[PDB]
């Protein structure tokens, strides 16, 4: 009996995150994440993530300072940053870029150091990304600032400017959502790397690598590519039913778990709603709406985070193909959690395969 | 009921390899790996893998050059590989190499483009590991040589001149007994990442991520660092048995499916013994059958082919740190045979947890 996609299979345990089947609230560490994105910081959030408990002050300050120490990329990056085409996908570039940081940290493959590595890694790639951004612009790199926590700094390093408190906000809000969801496709890949013991580098590399895929993390691009072809509010139903005919998968809809919606979306939509009316945003609110109306009448199906969130980075600022890296951002956390509990608790993950080739057959 | 490590979990079909039970054979496409690697070239089994068929001369002929057509690197490449740290791990190297390639592939997201990139990759692998290699010996890169076949191109790019034969017939066997082994950690690995359709450079540079480890591929080059810590035949008891109180794995040695010997390792171990007479390498000959005998009685547990090849590709002349590198080299034509199938017969790969954390807390100040 064929276990296709893993379909059903539990494969491990895990103290990080669950669903919990009653409410429908995911809970990092035991914390509803609604709770944890009204509230909370990302940092206090890749805090508790890595540690499994919330900061003390002392804490989170010398987090923080560890943190805004480790924001600036080297005159080797920079010159690979300018260096590399322009005209890849920006995935390519954060996947290119993990591995050669990698490559330059003394500890790489030293597995008692994952913690410091994380936080370099999760430190490092707002400035990558905004840089990278930024180039195809034709625009220089803004320096990291010290002064700025994380949700405003990587803002800054985009723009230049600090924006709204509520785009700061719902910003904070989408990288606390995105940053862990139990073994998905580029957390279990990361998990495949560090079975073997290989470096946290090369799993995070592996994983960036299954992101970028337009059935995982590369929907919330998709999304906003669509909503922008859809164009108004008038034709989503007649582009909806035209699409759905020719048996097309619909991006931001479908999940492998949730089958009543996916918990994390009511707190990015009153994001979107909020960043939609301080930036004249009615026109993808209304969208949102009627396709998701359609999606229910036609085929039950419940939008999951990638929805609300690919119009939400548009009305951000953000340039549509930087969308994918920016969810790597976010869940370089709990990549890099579930990294760290593959190598303390490790098995080779290594299953088999059912034969329909050849048979047997002698040499000609 | 947790399934750790997938043991023993039936995960998808595949007509690209298996292993005949009652004989303990391994065959590509149906035919026996023992007797391709008796038989047949690199680029042979190359097309074998990736098109099912052996091919004909004439198939041949073009195939191979094609594969010469494509080895070449430019300047842009060179730079990145000497920028590179100088004592980064050489699987570093090929890891950025790969990532950087596909940054520089227009056709990179093209799923219909696979074949071209699948060759694109094995032939151009080797350029990159050589560069590496002799960079760490303080020399100048030796450009590939569109008059020599896959074996003989890679010990020239390496050393500057074709050894004798004995030394290019086990090379050329090593690569073909590398080349495919099922549903292991890095293919399993470059099979994950195309499920989400991402694309044949992303699911590479994650099975050279996987094959990195000590688990896996890394294997080869830690037995041969372990042969020169035992030293002499007489002292591989002891450090065996020190090693095992410390309940520690012994690299060369275990296997997730064979367990009665692995399908390969015989081939290898002759063309080790071939090497051996040429190279003078009784040495290494001794402390491979000591420590195997030593391990058969205290573990009951046979070599598995990583064991063979470490010795083999020291005698050969190639540094320790290449050894997985070099394997990569091999291991790209089943990788790819791999993605292509798994992205020609999708399904996103996405298993469940089970849940042993905190249970539901309110958030201090609710």
């Amino acid at each position: 009996d064929i276990k296709k996609g893993l379909a059903g299979v539990v494969v491990d345990t895990t103290a990080i995150s669950k669903v919990v089947p009653q409410t429908n609230s995911l809970t990092y560490r035991g914390y509803p994440v609604q709770d944890l994105a009204a509230r909370c910081s990302f940092e206090q959030v890749a805090f508790l993530l890595w540690r499994g408990e919330l900061p003390t002050d002392a804490e989170l300050a010398l987090f923080s300072q560890r943190e805004r120490a480790s924001r600036r990329v080297d005159r080797s990056m920079l010159s690979l940053l300018a260096k590399l085409p322009d005209n890849c996908h920006p995935m390519d570039v954060v996947r290119t870029a993990i591995s050669y940081l990698g490559a330059e940290d003394p500890d790489e493959d030293d597995a008692a150091a994952n913690r410091a590595k994380a936080m370099r890694m999760m430190a490092v790639l707002p400035t990558i990304v905004a840089i990278d951004m930024r180039r195809r612009r034709g625009l220089p790199p803004i320096a990291p600032h010290s002064g700025l926590g994380y949700a405003q700094n990587f803002l800054h390093m985009c723009f230049g400017e600090v924006p709204e408190t509520a785009v700061v906000s719902a910003f904070e809000q989408s990288m606390i959502l995105y940053a862990e969801h139990g073994f998905n496709a580029s957390t279990f890949a990361a998990r495949v790397v560090t079975s073997t013991q290989s470096d946290i580098y090369s799993a995070v590399t592996g994983a960036i690598g299954a992101l970028k895929g337009r059935l995982h993390g590369g929907a919330n691009e998709a999304v906003m590519h669509d909503m922008i072809e859809i164009g108004d509010p008038a034709n989503a139903r007649e582009w909806l039913r035209a699409k759905l005919a020719r048996k097309e998968k619909i991006m931001g809809f479908g999940h492998r778990v949730y089958r009543h919606g996916d918990s994390r979306v009511p707190t990015m939509k009153r994001a979107l709603e909020r960043v939609g009316t301080v930036r004249d945003g009615q026109r993808w609110l209304d969208i949102y709406q009627v396709l998701a109306a359609e999606m229910a009448s036609a085929t039950g199906i419940l939008p999951n985070l990638d929805f609300p969130t690919g119009p939400a980075y548009y009305l951000m600022g953000f340039d549509i193909a930087s969308f994918t890296p920016i969810f790597v951002m976010s869940r370089i956390t709990g990549w890099t959690a579930h990294i760290m509990e593959q190598a303390t608790a490790n098995a080779l993950i290594r299953p088999l395969s059912a034969y329909c080739g050849h048979e047997q057959r002698v040499l000609p």
